[PDB]
């Protein structure tokens, strides 16, 4: 069973609206949470497990029997804060790579829950940091796309190692290259 790693194109592909809110959905959500707990993550998005659908799960505590198991399908940011804050992010699709990303502090979101119920929440602190990370995923935006040029530099070679890994595995050239 498998986390999709950069530079896999799955991570860049358009993700479908979810229309159907059934048990398969609940089983998917549940697989995702368990992937998160196994890999010590604090969120996951559907493309990261091979599925180009608009679905994210997160839990800010990142620990069993802690925090909240938050689910969001078909979300859309209605607004970002003006205030920006730094935070060191890693990503399960880029194993071992950690670097500063600056993002809005809070967001207003419109999203659906696991049954189909549309709602409207605000987020700040870690929940908004995780959300935005995962929402980028839903839009085929990766964390290094959001990194300043000096920060991207410090991880270039680490990204290329992932590029190489994918080339060695597939026999194909990487479909994208941080050298940009
Ligand atoms: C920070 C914003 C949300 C991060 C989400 C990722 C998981 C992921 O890639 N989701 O798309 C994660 O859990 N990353 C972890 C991460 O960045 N963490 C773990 C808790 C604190 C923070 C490191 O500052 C580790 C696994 C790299
Ligand atoms: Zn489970
Ligand atoms: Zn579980
Ligand atoms: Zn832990
Ligand atoms: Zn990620
Ligand atoms: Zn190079």
């Amino acid at each position: 069973m498998e986390i999709v790693e950069y530079p896999d194109p799955i991570l860049r592909a358009k993700n479908k609206r979810i229309d159907i809110f059934d048990e398969n959905l609940k089983n998917l959500v549940d697989a995702m949470f368990d992937v998160m707990y196994k890999t010590d993550g604090i969120g996951l998005s559907a493309p990261q497990v091979g599925l180009n659908v608009q679905l994210m799960v997160f839990n800010p505590a990142g620990e069993p029997g802690e925090g909240k198991e938050i689910v969001l399908v078909n979300p859309k940011i209605k607004k970002y804060s003006d205030k920006l804050v730094p935070f060191d992010e890693g990503c399960l699709s880029f194993p071992g790579i950690y670097a500063e990303v600056v993002r809005p502090q809070s967001v207003k979101i419109d999203a659906r829950d696991i049954t189909g119920e549309r709602f409207s929440i605000s987020l700040s602190r870690l929940p908004a940091r995780i959300f935005q990370h995962e929402y980028d995923h839903l839009e085929g935006v990766l964390f290094f796309d959001r990194m300043t040029d000096q920060v991207l530099d410090s991880i270039r070679e680490e990204l290329e190692a992932l590029e190489k890994k994918y080339e060695e595995k597939t026999g194909l050239p990487s479909p994208e290259r941080v050298e940009a």
